[PDB]
DNA sequence: TTTTTTTTTT
C-alpha cells in the first residue's frame, strides 16, 4: 500500500558496515560476481535503518518480500545487464530475526509471521519441481489455445486447473503443457526440537519445512540448523468436506544456517602455544580426575590421522579407540564428553543399537510397497566420530556388521534386490567391561578381554582401565567434591572453542610425514612385532594395522598442533602412547 | 432475569480470599502482566459468594460463559489497554465443580451438561490447528472476491465450504485463503478410568478429550488429571448417507487440573519437628513389621540427592536401591507402597517388562509405514521413581538395557535408521530373590546375589533380606493379625500429605554440602576403599559411584528434613546407613 | 522380506 522499494534500495546502498564499508553494496557486488541468486540481509540492520520497513518485513512478509526482491533484481540488472539471461529471479533472504520460537511452543498466533526455529534436521527428500506458473491448453476443436492459468497470480499450494477457459469462455478438457510451464526446485525436510528442549518424559516434536530454489540441499541430516520462514497449514485435500477441520503446520523457509572469522584468528593464536597439545588434552573431560592417557587418546581420536586415497585403493585415516575397564571408571562420562565436543559425532550403546541401525537399514516403505535404504549410525557419522558405549553388550553376530566400516569404511549391503555401498568413514570410540565385570588379574588377558582379534586389530589404541584403590583415593574424592560444589578448572579451553579448533584442524591441516618420522615408525614397528611374537596367547595381535596406527597417531599429533609436517617429536609422541597402550594390554617392551 | 456480568465483576473485584486478600483481582493482575488469556476460578468461591451465579455457571454454562468472558475482557482492557491488539478473547475456566461422573458410568442424559472426569491421561497428539472461520475466494474471470464463509457463525467440527458465492451469487470452485483465515490450537488426548474404577476382570475404558488454545500441552502422558468440560458426539464423516447412525462420545475440555497452597504451611510446620526424619521413616509402609533400615532407604530414594548439571557433563542426583531377599519378606508390598506414595512413579516386573519396554521401543506405525519412537518405563518416569520388582527374573541380556539409564540417565537408541536419546532421570528401586530362591548362608555371597558388578555398582544401597526365625516370630505374627483386624498406626503421616511433602521438598530444597560434611564423607570413602581392597572376592565393589552415593544420600537426609545445608548430622546418618548396607552384604568396619 | 518387536509359530 505504501511502497518501500526506494527505502530498501537506499538501505542497501548506504547502510554503512563496521568500518564504513557499505556492507550490502559489497554483498550485492560479490553476489553478481559469483552469479549467486540470493542476497542475505540481517534483520537488525533493517531495524537500524527503517523501523517501519522492518515491521513490514516481519509481519507483512508474504507481499512485502517479493517487492523488495523485484527492486533488488532491477538494481542488479542496472549494475550488470549480464545478470539477465543468466538469472531471472533473485531472493531477499532475511537472517537473524530477534526472537526465536521453541519448536514445541509455537501457537496459532505465530502463523503468517516471519519466525525462526532452532532444531536438528533429521530427514530430507530428493529434489522435486513445484509449478508456480502453469500453462494449460483447452482441448476443443475451436479453442486449442495455450494460456497461463494462474493469471495475475501464482499457483497455490494446492494444484488447481481452470473450469472455464479464459481465452474463449467454454468449459472442457484441459491438458498441461510442460514446455511453457515455470517450475522452482523444491525439497521437503523435517526438523525436530533440540534434545535439551524436550520436556521431561515426553518424545521430541517435529516440524516439516520446505526449501525451494538455492535453499535445496543446503544441510545434511544431523545438522543443527536455524530456519527462518513463515508458517502455514498443510493441505492434502481441503476442497472436499466430511469432517477433518484440522490441519498440520509447516514452515516455508527463506533462510537457514548451520552450526566465523575471528574464530580462525583465535584457533591460530591458540595453536601458537608451544604446549597447545597439553592444553587440549587437559581440556578433555575436565570434571574427571586423572586418566590422562585416555584423555590423550580420545583427543587424538578427535583429531585423527590423514586418509590416503589412491588410484586403486584407499587407506583409512580415522583413529579407533577401545577402552575396556572396570565399572565406574569414568568411561561413559568421557565418551559423553567427546560426543559433545566433537564437531560431528553420533552416540550409541551396544544394547541400544542393532546391526542395521549402526550401518544401514533396508526398510519396506508401506506406501509404494518398495524397499528403500536408510542411513544407520556409522553412515550418518561419515566425516565424524561414532561412539559405541557398552560395546561388550552388543551381540557378536550383530557387532561384526561394523568390521567393514571400521577398516574399509564402507557399509555394503545386498538385500531385497538392491546392492549398494555407503561411506562410513567414521572414527569409532568404544568402551566396555571385561568378561567378569571387573578385570581379573588372576586370569590371562585372553579370557578376560573377551573380544575377537579381528575387531581388536581394528582399534589403534586399546587401554585396560583397572580400578585399583591406592594412595590416589583421597585425591580422587577431593576432586569429585570440588566438582560437585561448582569449582570448575581454570586455564582450560572451553568446549565450544575446542570444538571450533578441532573442526578447523580437520578441515585444513593435512600433515605430511617426514623421513625421520618414517624411520622411527618403521623401527618401532619392527620392535613391536618382535615382542608380539613372544606372547602368542594374547588376543591383542600386532598386524600391519598397528603400523598404520602409528602413522595415523603421529599424523594426529601433528594435526593437533596444526603442524603441516609430522616431525620426530610427533613420531615419538605416537610411539610413547602406543607403548603405554601395549603396557596396559600386557606387553612389555 | 438478572444481568450476571455485574454480579461476576463484583465477585472478582470484591471477593476477599483467605486473609482478606482480594484473590481474583490479584489473579487478574498476574494474568494481565504475563499476558496469559485464561483466569482460573474455584467453584467453591463462586458458591460462597453467589449461589445463583454458581447455579447459572454449572447449569446454564452454554450461554452464561461467553457473556462473563466479555465482561472480564472489558475489565482487563480497562486495567491495561495494551491488552488490546494482543488477545481478543479471555477464558474463564471453572475448576473443581461438584458434578463428577466416573468415566465408565457416563450415559445419554449427561451429554451437553458441564461435568468433571477424574482419570489418567495416557496419549496426546502433536499440537494442530483447527480452522474456525475460513475465508474463501471465488475463482472465476468475473467474480474473484474474498469472503469469510462460516458467516454469522463458526466452522463446525466438520469442515464445510460454500456451494453459492455470497459476493456475486454464482456457484463454482472456492479457494481457501490461509492468509485471511482464523485458526485455533487443537490437541486430541485420551484419558482412561482410574485403576480403582476398573471393573473386575475387565479392561479399563477410554475417552477422547479435545483441548484447545491455552489448554494445549497442559498435562503429560502419565499425569492423573481432573478434566471439566461438556460431552458431545464424534463426527468423522456425517453429512453423507450410507448407514453409520452410531456415534462415539468425547469431551470438549474447558478446565483441567493435575494431581494447593496451605499445604506449604503444613509441610513447613511439619519440618520444624527436630525428629522429622524419624517420623517420615516410620510413615513408610506402616503395615510392615520391622525392616526399618529398608523403610529408611526407601524414604531416601523418595527424596533423592541433588543432581549436578555442569558445562560439560551432568552428575546423577537420584538414589537407586536394591533389595535382594528371601521369599515372603514384604519386598513387593513395600515397593507397592513407594509406588503409591511417590508423586510420580512407575511400577514394573522383571518378567513383565522388556528391554525395549523399560527404555524405548521402535514401533512401525502402520499408518505412515515408517519407524517411530515410543517412551518406555524409565523414560516415562523421568523426574520420578521407577520400581523394578522381581528384577532377578530379567534376562541379563535384557537387563543391561537399563545400565545407561541408571548412570547417565539417558536412553539412547540407534535402530531402523533413527538415532535418538531421551532423558531417563528416574531413580530405580528394585527387588529380587537370590540365585537359589532363598539366601543360602552355606554358599558365598558372589553366586548368591547373582548379579554383575556393573549393575551392582549402580545401586547406592543394596540390602540382603534374610528371613530367619527367632524371637521376632510371635511379635511379627501379632502385628500381622492386628493389621488384618484393622488397627492402624498412630503418630503417622497420612500417605496423601506425605506425598505432598515429598513433592515440595524435591521441588524447592537444594541442599549444599558444608566443609565438615565433605571431610567426613571423604574419610569414610577412603576407609571403604581400603576395606574393599581387603575383600577381593565379593561382587559388591567400591567404585567412585559409592562416593557419589554418599553425596546423594547425605544431600537426601538434609532434603528429608528440608535443611538447606548438609550438616555433620546428615553426613553421619548417611555414613551409618551405608555401613549397615555394607554389613548386610558382609563387610565389617 | 527385513526389521524391531511381542508374540504364536515353521
Ligand atoms: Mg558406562
Ligand atoms: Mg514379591
Ligand atoms: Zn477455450
Ligand atoms: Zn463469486
Amino acid at each position: 500500500q505504501i511502497d518501500y522499494r526506494d527505502v530498501f534500495i537506499e538501505f542497501l546502498t548506504t547502510f554503512k558496515g563496521n568500518n564504513n564499508q557499505n556492507k550490502y553494496i559489497e554483498r550485492i557486488n560479490e553476489l553478481v560476481a559469483y552469479r549467486k541468486k540470493s542476497l542475505i540481509i540481517e534483520f537488525s540492520d533493517v531495524l537500524s535503518f527503517n523501523e517501519n520497513l522492518a515491521y513490514e518485513i516481519i509481519n507483512n512478509t508474504k507481499i512485502i518480500l517479493p517487492i523488495l526482491e523485484g527492486a533488488l533484481y532491477d538494481h542488479i540488472l542496472q549494475l550488470d545487464p549480464t545478470y539477465q539471461r543468466d538469472i531471472e529471479k533473485v531472493h531477499v533472504r532475511i537472517v537473524g530475526i530477534p526472537r526465536v520460537i521453541e519448536l514445541r511452543k509455537i501457537r496459532s498466533t505465530d502463523i503468517g509471521k516471519l519466525i525462526t526455529i532452532d532444531g536438528i534436521l533429521v530427514k530430507v527428500t530428493p529434489v522435486k519441481e513445484r509449478i508456480y506458473k502453469a500453462t494449460y491448453k483447452h482441448i476443443h476443436p475451436d479453442c486449442m489455445q495455450e494460456f497461463e492459468w494462474p493469471e495475475d497470480e501464482e499457483m497455490p499450494e494446492v494444484l488447481e486447473m481452470p473450469t472455464i477457459c479464459p481465452k474463449c469462455g467454454k468449459p472442457g478438457q484441459f491438458r498441461l503443457i510442460p514446455e511453457k510451464t515455470k517450475l522452482i526446485d523444491w525439497q521437503k525436510a523435517v526438523i525436530q526440537e533440540r534434545p535439551e528442549e524436550v520436556p521431561s518424559g515426553q518424545l521430541p516434536r517435529q516440524l516439516e519445512i520446505i526449501l525451494e530454489d538455492d535453499l535445496v540441499d543446503s544441510a545434511r541430516p544431523g545438522d543443527r540448523v536455524k530456519v527462518t520462514g513463515i508458517l502455514d497449514i498443510k493441505q492434502d485435500s481441503p476442497v472436499k468436506r466430511g469432517s477433518r477441520a484440522v490441519f498440520d503446520i509447516y514452515m516455508k523457509v527463506s533462510s537457514i544456517e548451520v552450526s566465523s572469522e575471528e574464530d580462525e584468528k583465535k584457533i591460530k593464536d591458540l595453536a601458537k602455544d608451544p604446549w597447545i597439545r597439553d592444553r587440549i588434552i587437559s581440556s578433555i573431560a575436565p570434571s574427571i580426575y586423572g586418566h590422562w592417557e585416555l584423555k590423550e587418546a580420545l583427543a587424538l581420536a578427535l583429531f585423527g590421522g590423514v586418509p590416503k586415497v589412491l588410484e586403486d585403493t584407499r587407506i583409512r585415516g580415522d583413529i579407533h579407540i577401545l577402552i575396556i575397564g572396570d565399572p565406574g571408571t569414568a568411561k561413559s562420562q568421557m565418551l559423553q564428553f567427546i560426543s559433545r565436543v566433537a564437531p560431528r559425532a553420533v552416540y550409541t550403546t551396544g544394547k541400544g543399537s542393532t546391526a542395521a541401525g549402526l550401518t544401514a537399514a533396508v526398510v519396506r516403505e508401506k506406501g509404494t510397497g518398495e524397499y528403500y535404504l536408510e542411513a544407520g549410525a556409522l553412515v550418518l557419522a561419515d566425516g565424524g566420530i561414532a561412539v559405541i558405549d557398552e560395546i561388550d553388550k552388543m551381540r557378536d553376530e550383530d557387532r561384526v556388521a561394523i568390521h567393514e566400516a571400521m577398516e574399509q569404511q564402507t557399509v555394503s549391503i545386498a538385500k531385497a534386490g538392491i546392492v549398494a555401498k555407503l561411506n562410513a568413514r567414521a572414527a569409532v570410540i568404544a568402551a566396555g567391561n571385561p568378561k567378569f565385570g571387573r578385570y581379573i588379574s588372576e586370569r590371562p588377558v585372553s579370557d578376560n578381554i573377551n573380544l575377537p582379534p579381528t575387531i581388536l586389530s581394528r582399534f589403534d589404541l586399546i587401554f585396560i582401565l583397572k580400578d585399583q584403590p591406592g594412595e590416589q583415593d583421597r585425591e580422587l574424592a577431593n576432586y569429585i567434591l570440588d566438582v560437585h560444589s561448582g569449582k570448575s578448572t581454570k586455564n582450560i579451553i572451553d568446549i565450544d572453542t575446542l570444538r571450533k579448533y578441532i573442526a578447523y584442524a580437520r578441515k585444513y591441516v593435512t600433515p605430511k610425514i617426514t623421513s625421520e618420522a618414517k624411520n622411527l615408525i618403521t623401527d618401532f614397528f619392527v620392535e613391536m612385532r618382535k615382542k608380539s611374537s613372544e606372547t602368542p596367547d594374547s588376543p591383542i595381535l600386532i598386524t600391519p594395522r598397528q603400523l598404520e596406527a602409528l602413522i595415523r597417531i603421529s599424523e594426529a599429533y601433528a594435526k593437533m598442533a596444526l603442524k603441516a609436517e609430522v616431525t620426530r617429536e610427533d613420531a615419538e609422541r605416537a610411539i610413547n602412547i602406543m607403548r603405554l597402550f601395549l603396557e596396559s594390554v600386557g606387553v612389555d617392551m
